[PDB]
């Protein structure tokens, strides 16, 4: 029996525990330094691009057939600017780039920072500046991780305990720097792109420096932003609580199919143009300008995510708009992500669970009305639902919204919601959307040769 | 060369991620709801212990030391009754629980729910409601953890994922339910109790069922008391933000002290001890006897701890009277836990903490008067820092100290007090205390075999 000898390694490896390089503690400040000022000059460019961009209409508002071709122009010559950057000089910055990190974290899909920071930091900027629904957190992460690939690689500074941790503290500190939440960047790096099959050996207590050392020089920029203001809604009692089961369970009806959909349109898109770095390039600028017109006609359908949800949370809807921007909202975010654009998914996504919610709510409010309900608690419930049900992160759906609405009474409300949604959208038969999307970049990959 | 089949082992296990039997995910319910309703029943139990010994000593209220010989002999009953049960039916019962799950969850140190959960539920209510000094989660979390051995057990649940997760779902159900802090226990199972240095299944679903499922049953059966209720300090600017870091540095050289010093005095406990059982409970008795006795005047020194922390968050104390409690009640902390009992050290530490935060902050809003201080902030910013630089689980603390008072408008001087402090412990040289305590055990264990 060799369990004498597993308890006898087991008792001086129990001694020193949690015993992290001063190396690794130094640079892991240094890594979430330099990720935190290229999220501040990332967001400072694309709201420079944004109100360039409206500064035109304003200037011509005169004639339709003039101010719609301007407002096409204008937002298809960025988009296609930043189609054809990705596609020439680095194939690996379409998409999301969480795919990229999550691999990166198991030695496959080598990291690269030679042509992946100009590249994601400039095509992110234009097809994010005219604007089309891509949220602004996969070219964050990916400009993150190269970030701390790039410290590690000039002070030089070799083994294994450090290219694991100066690559996850960048890509936690790229997160809790696009969304000001300083525990949904770790919860992230914890749960979700922590290599999930094998013990690898990072360190939260370095993830844990950079995260507030990226957080606190973007509150330095960023002042008095609070970029979801919605304050104090009505708490849910034990009563009601009930009906955030069947809120889950829709969900988590909804969100294998939605995953199906982008898995069958990232393969409908491309047979439109078979690879050819032109028709990808024309493709990319004809989807970008659809998506920049329909951010001035309707602009509550098309562009950013973040400029519905507190006036559909607690407020004014009249249900028709709101099949509206659920359905428009659905097929152009399945254009302007499938379609292979520098961009992410989570804020597309929890603008996307809000619209569902607050129409969830909008009738739980009609049918049974002695609960004396109110139509806000069921949109910040549905936030992070889809967000838990399309990718199975409910720790991390739950910590964000959590964090950006500052809401802690509907808790229990928020944690149902966000477990009724994967309890059902794991028996239905769906996958974890990165998880999905990376298995299939790694057989087209193996498949060659 | 070996990357190719290293490939294509990862393609086929990534497919099928987060996939877990509906055999563990729906005994995973039944282990939340038996603890839940198991862990009120002792809260409950615990209050009305001291209820009716308050009540017993309004009883005679004119013979002064006839009263406070009531007042020593009826807990130092109370506690030599929760101190032999300790002794005689299970001798893993005493101490705090958290490290006998740690190692059970290692297949070290077997759990044995015939007798620990009948000892367990039966002395910490004695030495709990004879106003002893110690936590509520530490005889919570280990019966969380024996009654998920009971689970499987009479189901008899096979294979080797199983006896992993319903151990882990049960000790976050018990945590959460001792705290009414359903966020706490899931981050307390993931980065501390959690095997370390290996790979192990543990269902993060099957974990995050449980934990709902046991707050739910303490939502039910108490009603809304919200046991913290400091309400709503003022924000801290960013000028201010270096202040606690100068708080995170005492409290790191605090912390290895008072290490040494709980590991001091259970073997200077111990020499008095002899091992004999006799001198256990006479010695247990008259320690609980004490505990009680500095119940009744000077009422700070002892106690839960949960008492002085809405009193203390608001500035009220006197430096002098803060000096006292802090001083009076690190011996009584020692005194209690380090002699073997059924309770933990989080909630007195939990406590201990705002004590030095607030007497930390009664100098800060005095020696610098241009930034408009309170003192309240440093005290929610300390009161999670003993447990960030004495156990080293910072990411729990953060998150309890969010759960427990609702103040989110101010968490970078909390994320920087409870990581300047962890640091700063590490640059000393201090050992994590629930990875000493299992160390010494397995040391004393492997004597001669």
């Amino acid at each position: 029996q060799a369990a004498r000898l597993r308890r006898r390694q087991l008792i001086r490896q129990l001694l020193e525990r949690d015993k992290t390089p001063l190396a690794i503690l130094f640079m892991a400040a240094v890594v979430g330094t330099l990720v935190g000022l290229a999220a501040v000059a990332f967001d400072k460019g694309v709201a420079w691009l944004q109100n360039q961009r409206m500064g035109a209409l304003v200037h011509t508002a005169d004639n339709y057939p003039l101010l719609l071709t301007v407002a096409f122009l204008c937002s298809a010559v960025l988009a296609m600017f930043g189609y054809f950057l990705v596609r020439k000089y680095a194939p690996e910055a379409g998409g999301s780039g969480i795919p990229e990190i999550e691999g990166a974290l198991e030695d496959q899909r080598p990291v690269r920072w030679w042509r992946v920071l100009p590249v994601k930091f400039f095509g992110g900027l234009g097809t994010l500046g005219g604007g089309m629904v891509l949220g602004r957190e996969g070219p964050t992460v990916q400009i993150g991780g190269n970030i701390g690939r790039m410290v590690l690689d000039i002070f030089r500074l070799k083994g294994d305990e450090a290219r694991h941790t100066l690559l996850a503290t960048g890509a936690a500190a790229g997160l809790a720097a696009a969304f000001n939440a300083p525990l949904a960047g770790i919860l992230f790096i914890i749960e979700e792109m922590r290599p999930q099959f094998r013990y690898t050996l990072i360190s939260i207590k370095a993830v844990f420096i950079g995260v507030i050392m990226s957080t606190i020089m973007y509150r330095i920029f960023n002042h008095e932003v609070a970029l979801i203001d919605v304050g104090k809604l009505s708490d849910a009692p034990l009563n009601t609580l009930w009906l955030y089961l069947i809120l889950g369970i829709i969900f988590g009806i909804f969100g294998p199919i939605f995953n199906k959909w982008v898995l069958g349109m990232q393969d409908l898109l491309h047979r439109v143009h078979g690879g050819n770095i032109t028709k990808w390039v024309l493709m990319g600028g004809a989807i970008g300008g659809l998506c920049g017109l329909l951010g001035f006609v309707a602009p509550a359908t098309s562009g950013g995510g973040f400029n519905l949800i507190p006036i559909a949370t607690a407020g004014n809807f009249s249900m028709g708009m709101l099949v509206f921007i659920f359905v428009a909202r659905v097929i152009t975010t399945l254009l302007c992500f499938s379609s292979g654009a520098p961009g992410g998914i989570f804020a597309p996504m929890l603008a996307l669970g809000t619209v569902l919610g607050t129409a969830f709510g909008m009738v739980a409010v009609e049918l049974f009305p002695q609960y004396h309900l109110e139509a806000g608690t069921f949109a910040i419930a549905g936030m992070g639902a889809l967000l838990a049900a399309s990718i199975r992160a409910p720790l991390t759906g739950i910590i964000l919204v959590l964090e950006m609405t500052d809401n802690y009474q509907l808790i229990l409300p928020m944690i149902i919601t966000g477990l009724g949604a994967t309890l059902l959208a794991q028996f239905t038969g769906g996958k974890p959307l990165y998880s999905a999307i990376l298995a299939r970049t790694l057989a087209k990959q193996e498949a060659e040769q």
